[PDB]
């Protein structure tokens, strides 16, 4: 209200004014006016700071002034819920722009819609699992639900992650190189190496055909390199 | 009661009136009068808000006025139980309409009833596991029960989830395309690619027969692409 109320409020509204000035500057985005990824992250961060400052202000108001019946528990529940809502809106907008980019690149409409919906459901589940205390339920129930889900996801996704880990290993310690003829007594991977990727290795066979070998195979089989022979 | 009681109640009945007005508007459902999925979700949410407001009102009444013998612990137990009951009713109605849609599409009636029952039992188990604190019991017992169930479910459902994860991988990084003749030295998948799905890939063999390859195979075998040969 007056100067006395501001003194009783310490310096909180000053933080809100500073955040408003920062948002006005970020409208020009400092060095270059644009948006994307980090812009939404910093906007969400400053919104969280503003909401926390407003919560502190209303808590001080209800403490020093008349208590009335506000029960600040629901006030922190409401501020957390608003933060969750704005985070969900930001994530939905981000995945919508991702779907727009995918459809611009040229892809099946139904497939892109289904993929967007998969990302939607995954985001909702993760946010429910993480935020499930300000409005959530049983600690045991959430722990069990998340444990079952995580066990299933970890068991099911082992092979793709294994391929990518072997790709990292190949990036750091690779027994062959591009253009080397390679072989294996365990599997049929014969040909000359054409490309080394993060998930698969592309090899040109001796009948001029591309062969795509998963990277994890190089972590469990013996690899011979006739391209480096001496005689 | 009178204006003094309303002042002692702060603003809670106003929230109930606002929720009633929102329900009246949702009867016309805003832009288009209809029902389904999100309609039941928002109805359940507003019912939960109304029940929480009523609980706050009765708590304030028993605090400021005569205490009598109400023991607000059973009052919060009752409100949580009512929320659970309305949630169960909504879910049962939703799966009943799902069964109606399935039977309309044309399917064995016994299989539809069995599937509906399965969904009923699964939803009952999940709700008991999640809400098992307001009328629930031992945290150790619930943790153990849910852990055993989740471990069994996660180990049992590994292959289907692996197929769908490999389908997502194929959607993002695919070594072949529609119409490509493909091969493998590890398994018999020879033919031309006709369809790429989320669970299986449909391939036309060279005797004009459809072959359905589970997607997870593409994450562990070497795939040759004679359709991209140069000579
Ligand atoms: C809470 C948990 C969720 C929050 C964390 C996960 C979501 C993060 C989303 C933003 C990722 C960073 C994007 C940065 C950015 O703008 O870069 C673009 C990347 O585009 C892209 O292609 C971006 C694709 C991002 C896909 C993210 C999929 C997440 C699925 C759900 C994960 C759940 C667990 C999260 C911990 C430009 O790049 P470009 O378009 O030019 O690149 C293709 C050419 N090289
Ligand atoms: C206990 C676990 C039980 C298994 C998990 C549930 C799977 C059932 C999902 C079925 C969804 C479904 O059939 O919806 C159709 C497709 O949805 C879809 O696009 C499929 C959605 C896939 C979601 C899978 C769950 C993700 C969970 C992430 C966290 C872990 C509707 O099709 P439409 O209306 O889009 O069709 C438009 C053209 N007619
Ligand atoms: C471990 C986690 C297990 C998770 C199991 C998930 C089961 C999913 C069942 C099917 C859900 C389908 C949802 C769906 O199709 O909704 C679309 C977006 O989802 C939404 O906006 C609603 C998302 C609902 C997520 C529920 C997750 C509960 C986890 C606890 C609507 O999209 P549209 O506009 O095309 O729809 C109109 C045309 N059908
Ligand atoms: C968990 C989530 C994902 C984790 C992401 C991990 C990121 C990278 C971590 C590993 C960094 C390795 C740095 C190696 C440095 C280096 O030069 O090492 C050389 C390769 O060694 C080697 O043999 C390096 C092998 C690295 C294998 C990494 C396996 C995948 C991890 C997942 C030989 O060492 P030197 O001292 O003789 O160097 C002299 C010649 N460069
Ligand atoms: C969270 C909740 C619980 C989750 C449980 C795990 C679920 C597992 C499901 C599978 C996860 C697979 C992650 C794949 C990484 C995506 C890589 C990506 O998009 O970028 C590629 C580059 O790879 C790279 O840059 C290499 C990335 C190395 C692997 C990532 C290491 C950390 C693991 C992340 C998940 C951990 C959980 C593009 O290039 P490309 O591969 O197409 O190009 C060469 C192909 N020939
Ligand atoms: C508490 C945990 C349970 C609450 C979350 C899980 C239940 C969610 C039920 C609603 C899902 C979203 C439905 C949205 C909707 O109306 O879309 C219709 C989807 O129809 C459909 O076909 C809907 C099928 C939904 C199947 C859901 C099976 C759930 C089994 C139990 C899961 C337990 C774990 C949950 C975390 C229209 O689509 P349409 O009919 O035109 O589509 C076929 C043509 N493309
Ligand atoms: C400890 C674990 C022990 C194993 C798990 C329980 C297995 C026993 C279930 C048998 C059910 C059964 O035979 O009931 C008949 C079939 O029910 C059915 O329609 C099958 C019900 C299947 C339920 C399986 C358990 C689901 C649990 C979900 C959470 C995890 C009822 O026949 P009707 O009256 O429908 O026949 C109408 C035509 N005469
Ligand atoms: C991990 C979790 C393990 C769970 C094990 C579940 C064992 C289930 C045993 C068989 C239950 C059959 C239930 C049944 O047939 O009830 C139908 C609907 O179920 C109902 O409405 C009642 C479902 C009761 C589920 C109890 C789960 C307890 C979990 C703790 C009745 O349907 P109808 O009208 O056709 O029946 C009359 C004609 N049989
Ligand atoms: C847990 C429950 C279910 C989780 C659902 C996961 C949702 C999607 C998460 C992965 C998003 C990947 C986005 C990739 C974007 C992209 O363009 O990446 C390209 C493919 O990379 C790649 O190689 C992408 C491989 C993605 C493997 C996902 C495995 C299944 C996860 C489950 C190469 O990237 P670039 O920079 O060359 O882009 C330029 C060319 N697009
Ligand atoms: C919860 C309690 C604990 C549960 C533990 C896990 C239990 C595992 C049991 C198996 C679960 C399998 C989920 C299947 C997903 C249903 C997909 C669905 O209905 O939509 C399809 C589209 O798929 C898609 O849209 C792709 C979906 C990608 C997989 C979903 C990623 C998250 C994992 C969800 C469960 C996690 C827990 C329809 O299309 P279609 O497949 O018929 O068409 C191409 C076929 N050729």
């Amino acid at each position: 209200e007056l100067f006395t109320n501001n003194a009783l409020n310490l310096v909180i509204i000053f933080g809100s004014c500073a955040a408003l000035i920062l948002m006005s500057f970020w409208f020009r985005r400092g060095n270059r006016k644009r948006k994307g990824f980090l812009f939404h992250a910093v906007q969400f961060l400053i919104y969280t700071i503003i909401i926390s400052a407003v919560g502190s202000i209303i808590n001080y108001v209800i403490e020093n002034y008349k208590l009335k019946f506000i029960t600040p528990g629901v006030i922190d529940f409401i501020c957390t819920s608003l933060i969750a809502v704005i985070l969900t809106i930001k994530l939905f907008l981000l995945i919508n722009q991702f779907e727009k980019q995918q459809i611009k690149k040229g892809r099946d409409i139904t497939s892109a819609r289904i993929m967007s919906r998969i990302i939607k459901i995954t985001i909702i589940v993760v946010l429910v699992l993480l935020y499930g205390e300000h409005f959530g339920m049983s600690l045991s129930g959430l722990l069990t639900f998340g444990g079952i889900g995580g066990l299933a996801v970890g068991m099911a996704g082992k092979d793709i992650l294994s391929n990518f880990f072997s790709g990292i290993m190949l990036y750091f310690d690779r027994p062959f190189s591009i253009g080397d003829w390679i072989r294996s007594p365990d599997r049929n991977i014969e040909g000359t190496v054409a490309e080394i990727g993060w998930r698969i290795t592309k090899i040109t066979t001796f009948d001029n055909r591309p062969l795509y070998v998963p990277n994890s195979l190089f972590s469990s089989i013996s690899v011979e390199n006739p391209g480096r022979m001496t005689n």
